[PDB]
């Protein structure tokens, strides 16, 4: 499927209509200052070219004076030709970092869009490492193009002046045979970019699967050391490195080939204009002199074909760091497509639904008549698989009913509606952030500058003993919020975060780590207390004193709703 | 700290030790035929660098016959220059994939040491992403030294022969002013390159972090989504994003200076030769001819010393992937030194022991006399964060106690002492996998073909409607085993594991997301049925049943044993 196809070029370009939005642009007011730096350096590196050649005639008859101006005019062109290389180089590598800044910024916008990152991740196939298309893919495709970056845009002009160069020297039975060796060129290598493309894009998996397998062991160092599975993870993640491995010296087995037809290209383009210039020993149709016509005239014409080949074979030295590109935006083109189609009282009311598992095919419950109200808070007890949460899920928009209709008439927010899920979550920031997290800022949103209601609601949840931990309320804790806190106190920070944003209906799921009369039912009491109305999922003889309903699930689709007393 | 000085080349030499391991290794035997064929190719390039010179004289003369023998010797020197030249691309790409083989394999061994995954991601600061270190800088090492490993290996010879080239043509007062421009052209660039390299692996973390909050997001898409933090999310990794983005342009305002001390030293280069022949012109010791003794002696001059130039600038050239790589390697030697001094019937014996939490002071426990013997069983309930798990990680030899004695009588294994952790692990693999999880594999260990035991343990913890989701017990399931499964069958699927490998001892935590008297209660029916005397952890009021002792801990420490009966 990555196949260097007609497709990559939509590809290509639409990542393009991004990194370059507009003319005026960050990038493109960097790349009139990439056109105009080459420009300028080339009329350097001739002039630059011309000072060795004007030096016999100084040094030939022995004036310091008349010298010094030459090597004054010298080093003023070197430190002329090095700050416009210079600038040139850094000026890519200033265009590469205003490119990912631009193109994962565009991919971000798409990623976080709806829920676009839970549906690639759990939902999809075909897109295996989302994570590595936009860190790695995004930052190997814009240094890949950026270092062609210098080439493809001095090459518009001077394959345009060498060519008029080479016009007036040999004419119309010239250029064409060089013209002719690129369209030979560039076939045997469109006929050779296509397996290693083929062969990069599974090794660009390879190498965020194998990646991804290192963060299943960061992010889960405390289960799996207490296996003591050091010597099973090693032969687990070898196993993902030498998949990576038999696909990484694949790839030089095929870009073999591809060093073949660019090198072929380079030295046999060395020795192709002389080959041009059979005219005299195969026809001969301008046959005047043998020491004069012959000579002279093609160590003029070589000067010139053998110049235009120098920029030339530049489009086809970097054919192996467009192979390279080709083999990233069939990355990046391969999610930005999949993320732009992605993109297309009374709490919730449930009509006749029947969610099922994604993959498999029967329903996980199969009608629902459902409807919340304030202070119903019903429990959604059952079964260890039978899609307690698969309720819950389509609620927050997450999956989709196979066959029903649901809705909520309350919005999303802190007075709202607000979720808990089953197994919690922590973002990277401070423990003021860890507890408005869905709302990542409070001082524009609630205007009052005293925090003193979490600072009320930590203790009041209990976990006040974290706060001397995390040394205040301060940035950058330098936690991960999985292995350093703990699921006892995960559940009660998400309780916090749910006390700060109380809702008119939490749907809190699985409060467990919890002492079930000591502290479990407390923070439930702060929920009477401040009237929040919880649809909890939870299988203990404890919560009945809260909920109304019951709503068992026992079996492949089931309603059973009680109404507990 | 990465600052380039004399430690960098222990850093640099200890990863050479492995990458080259002895001689007759499999990269030095692939290191001898990179430099026996460069050394080939030199030959080659100087031959089909002959071949434009003797060119005008059978053209000068127009005999094709004659003729044809040189272009037919051009054609198959032009396919030797290739096929020497590309071999001389692809063994060193064969060397970069060989010797990130043999970088990373002696990363997983120092990795998956004894617990060095765990200390490493939970315990330490210091070193913040050895996911990354791992898997992309070895990567990224090995490319930027595998580039440079085509002319740090002809740069011995060539350097030597244009040195005796140079010597009989200009004499004492040659060389040593070329050897004196590396010197200050090295100079120039030590103390250039250190800026680079401060601000390299400030941009390896912050590049490093940037990657994990994407594995925050891609591990937690599940819980992220509960929230609908997408427009959190955004400004979370954005943040993270900006942060790199913020310190790659930073690389490029201190690489820009990096770009000049490289193309002043080029250039320039192109003029120093002739300001070394300044002895005619300031002195004229040699003084005989103006138009023969100034000329074509200076034209012979320059046309060696700037041949000695060509293969001098290489070395400086390459100034920048060598400022790529002393980043790279003070990463990985930042990471194999701290991993090297890291590698230094009655279940335990706990004699006055004193568990604290790792960054705190005060302990979480304060004294233990504790012994388990077979039949005991004991249950460790207590309050949510007073460290209830602390005791059993001591005992997985996780943490050491702070003052105490902590030892083992049964040896980790299937029939000796077998955890279980709070939060479940499964690792990549087949549902076979999943089962056998710390011994990888059963058919060598047990050597009986049927594995009606698994199938059986599977519906006898309930979950056999999971090996029709997972399609028997095949290869590469293509799941998460995360967000797929579910916590209430993560711990079934665990206790499956738990079955499997029946211990004299178990060490079971918190056996949560399960039915208290229907499927947690028949889960211990088990236990007792195959006799595996678990110790565990869980505060509910149904485990006392199976359990001797309560051991409670409410408080800075304490000890309430009870044996309840
Ligand atoms: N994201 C998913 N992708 C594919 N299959 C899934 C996914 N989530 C769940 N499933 C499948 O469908 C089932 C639904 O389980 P569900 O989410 O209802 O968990 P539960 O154990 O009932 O709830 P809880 O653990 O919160 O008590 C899972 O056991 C699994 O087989
Ligand atoms: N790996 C760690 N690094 C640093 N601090 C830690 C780490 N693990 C725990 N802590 C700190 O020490 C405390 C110890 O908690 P512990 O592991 O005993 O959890 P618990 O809630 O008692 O157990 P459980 O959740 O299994 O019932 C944590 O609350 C936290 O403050």
């Amino acid at each position: 499927r990555p196949r260097l196809d007609l497709q990559f070029l939509q590809r290509f370009l639409q990542i393009l209509k991004v990194l370059f939005p507009s003319w005026s642009s960050q990038n493109a007011l960097m790349f009139l200052t990439l056109l105009c730096l080459t420009l300028l350096e080339q009329f350097v590196i001739y002039q630059v070219g011309l000072i060795p050649s004007q030096y016999y005639g100084v040094l030939g008859n022995k004036d310091l004076e008349g010298f010094k101006t030459l090597t004054f005019l010298a080093v003023m062109l070197i430190v002329l030709n090095s700050t416009l290389k210079s600038f040139d180089q850094f000026t890519c590598n200033l265009l590469y970092v205003s490119w990912r800044k631009d193109l994962t910024e565009h991919l971000h916008r798409l990623y976080f869009r709806g829920r676009a990152y839970y549906t690639l991740n759990v939902l999809r196939d075909d897109i295996d490492n989302p994570d590595q298309r936009i860190s790695q893919d995004v930052e190997r495709f814009c240094r890949q193009l950026s270092s062609m970056a210098s080439k493809l845009i001095i090459s518009p002009f001077t394959l345009v002046y060498y060519t008029y160069q080479c016009f007036q020297s040999t004419g119309w039975l010239g250029p064409v045979s060089i013209f002719g060796y690129f369209i030979l060129g560039t076939v045997v290598n469109k006929t050779l970019m296509g397996p290693i493309v083929m062969k990069l894009v599974h090794q660009e998996k390879l190498e965020g699967d194998f990646r991804f397998k290192h963060m299943q062991i960061r992010v889960n160092a405390e289960p799996a050391a207490f296996y003591r599975a050091g010597h099973v993870e090693h032969m687990r993640t070898d196993r993902r490195l030498q998949r990576l491995l038999q696909t990484q010296r694949e790839l030089m087995s095929k870009e073999l080939w591809l060093y073949i037809g660019i090198n072929t290209f380079d030295y046999l383009g060395s020795i192709l204009s002389y080959v041009v210039i059979a005219i005299p020993i195969f026809s001969g149709v301008y046959g005047d002199l043998s020491p004069a016509e012959l000579s002279t005239l093609v160590s003029k014409n070589a000067f010139v074909c053998i110049y235009l080949i120098s920029c030339f074979t530049q489009l086809i030295d970097l054919s192996t760091t467009l192979s390279d590109v080709a083999g990233y935006t069939h990355r990046i083109g391969q999610l930005r497509e999949t993320l732009l189609d992605m993109s297309l009282d009374t709490a919730f009311l449930l009509e006749r639904v029947s969610i099922s598992a994604p993959s498999s095919d029967k329903p996980l419950i199969k009608d629902l008549s459902l409807k919340i109200s304030e202070g119903q808070s019903l429990l959604i007890t059952g079964n260890t698989g039978t899609g307690k949460t698969s309720l819950l899920r389509v609620l927050g928009g997450l999956w989709t009913s196979t066959r029903g209709s649901v809705q909520m008439l309350t919005d999303f927010g802190p007075h709202g509606v607000l979720f808990l899920p089953q197994k919690p979550f922590f973002t990277d920031g401070t423990l003021r952030e860890q507890v408005i997290y869905p709302l990542k800022e409070v001082y524009p949103d609630s205007g009052s500058a005293d925090d003193e209601r979490i600072l009320r609601f930590l203790e009041l949840a209990g976990l006040s003993n974290l706060v001397a931990r995390t040394e205040g309320l301060d940035q950058q804790v330098d936690w991960n919020w999985y292995d350093v806190l703990s699921p006892g106190e995960m559940q009660r920070l998400s309780f916090a975060r749910l006390f700060y944003l109380q809702p008119k209906y939490a749907v809190l799921d699985q409060a467990t780590s919890a002492l079930t009369e000591e502290v479990e039912s407390e923070l439930y009491r702060i929920g009477q207390q401040l009237g929040m109305t919880f649809i909890s999922v939870g299988h203990r003889q404890s919560l009945e004193k809260f909920h109304s309903l019951v709503l068992k699930l026992c079996g492949g689709g089931r309603w059973e709703l009680m109404r507990i007393k």
